[PDB]
């Protein structure tokens, strides 16, 4: 057993708070915000050796990232930002920083009870997204 055991699995979004304002702060346009905001993604987290893969599947977009902790990688976000991403473990919390155009946003994922809680921060705006096991 290992680094992300407690994240691994299939998860379904059950609640979202403040996500439209988070997207606005990030720079997402009106139409994308409205469509993206309806989606209830299935997130699939898996580990193979040192490589973590996070897939998100929904009616809006299907995305996939694979990475090694601490090692920066290129990412195209669902809203079509081209970002430089680094994901680390900080006391049991997966911390994902995305940098683009002199801007930065941080996405934190933590296991709380039987849920996976996702905190998305851009400047002063925080959104919380809660996932249950699928
Ligand atoms: O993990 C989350 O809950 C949040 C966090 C911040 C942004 C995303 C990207 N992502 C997958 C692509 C997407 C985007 C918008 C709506 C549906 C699907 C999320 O679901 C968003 O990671």
């Amino acid at each position: 057993s290992h680094m992300c055991d407690a994240f691994v699995g299939t998860w379904k979004l059950v609640s979202s708070e403040n996500f439209d304002d988070y997207m606005k702060e990030v720079g997402v346009g009106f139409a994308t915000r409205k469509v993206a905001g309806m989606a209830k993604p299935n997130m699939i987290i898996s580990v193979n050796g040192d490589v973590i893969t996070i897939k998100s599947e929904s009616t809006f977009k299907n995305t996939e990232i694979s990475f090694i902790l601490g090692q920066e990688f290129d990412e195209v976000t669902a809203d079509d930002r081209k970002v430089k991403s680094t994901i680390t473990l900080d006391g049991g919390v997966l911390v994902h920083v995305q940098k683009w155009d002199g801007k930065s946003t941080t996405i934190k994922r933590k296991r709380e009870d039987d849920k996976l809680v996702v905190e998305c921060v851009m400047k002063g705006v925080t959104s919380t997204r809660v996932y249950e096991r699928a």
